[PDB]
């Protein structure tokens, strides 16, 4: 609702994390934001169009963001809109996106099976809150999550370039997407617990591409014509099974996020004996 103002001057710019059409996202040094911290580290993200459509879509934005308050959504601390570029403060997530830290952590030490529960169950929570205020992601991916300190895990959304891989010509993260959302452009709360289906297999393939086999038109027809992707090793019986409940061909047949949430967080806290090694 109110934006909160932060002046240039208290934004020390320290490197480029990443950058894409919209224009850089850079590591900063913010001043006067957090009590009893002085300095502190935060992302900006840098839009290069100033442009009085582009000003009023940022406004926009920013006031939604201010919104979303959780323990499982990236922090938006604010803007700074002093001229061009208008920047986007938020904190600062040490370790990066949650799909280069599930392939930087995996078996090319390892995370193990407690550890995955926990990452699952973090994003499990963050979409019960956006499925409450009735938000749709639309582009709920590994890619998109982020990890902080202490293995926290959190949704947020880069709107860059690394993951063009990703996307397919409006770009449609199509790998992601129920066939609803495929055929008819149709995204609600149902194509987002499919996203989520997608997420767990990311999980516990530790970050690999759902159909990395396929082209994305291979992939269309596999997700269209009700193919399945296949349990990870690493996936216990009892994970695939929310999964599968995530992937019901109809948006009414597939399970609620809170209940999705509640099983993982179950197991979680009490982890099946399963070795991936023994399938
Ligand atoms: C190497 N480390 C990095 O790259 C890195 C480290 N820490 C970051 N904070 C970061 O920021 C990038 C990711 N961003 C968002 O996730 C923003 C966001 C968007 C929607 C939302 O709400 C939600 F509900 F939709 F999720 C909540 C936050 C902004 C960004 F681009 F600056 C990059
Ligand atoms: O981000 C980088 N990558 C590779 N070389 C360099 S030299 C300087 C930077 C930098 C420093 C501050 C803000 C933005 C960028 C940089």
């Amino acid at each position: 609702a109110c934006v909160h103002h932060i002046k240039r001057r208290d934004i020390v710019l320290k490197w480029e994390l990443g950058e894409g059409a919209f224009g850089k996202v850079f590591l900063a040094e913010c001043h006067n934001l957090l009590p009893e911290q002085d300095k502190m580290l935060v992302a900006v993200k840098a839009l290069k169009e100033a442009s009085e459509s582009a000003r009023q879509d940022f406004q926009r934005e920013a006031e939604l963001l201010t919104m979303l308050q959780h323990q499982h959504i990236v922090r938006f601390f604010g803007v700074c809109t002093e001229g061009r570029p208008l920047l986007m403060v938020f904190e600062y997530m040490r370790h990066g996106d949650l799909n280069r830290f599930l392939r930087s952590h995996g078996p090319d030490g390892p995370l193990g099976l407690g550890q995955l529960l926990a990452v699952a169950s973090q994003v499990a929570a963050g979409m019960v809150y956006l499925a409450g205020l009735h938000f749709v992601h639309r582009d709920l991916a590994t890619r998109n999550c982020l990890v902080g300190q202490g293995l926290v895990v959190k949704i947020g959304d880069f709107g860059r370039d690394i993951y063009s891989t990703d996307y397919y010509r409006t770009m449609l993260p199509i790998r992601w997407m129920p066939p609803e959302s495929i055929l008819y452009r149709k995204f609600t709360t149902e194509s987002d617990v499919w996203s989520f289906g997608v997420v767990l297999w990311e999980i516990f393939t530790y970050g690999k591409q759902p159909w990395y086999q396929l082209s994305n038109t291979e992939a269309i027809d596999c997700i269209t014509q009700g193919r399945e992707l296949e349990r990870p090793r690493a996936c216990p019986p009892e994970v695939y099974a929310i999964m599968r409940g995530c992937w019901q061909r109809e948006p009414q047949q597939r399970h609620s996020i809170k209940d999705v949430h509640a099983r993982l967080q179950a197991l979680a806290q009490a982890p099946p004996v399963y070795l991936d090694v023994l399938g």
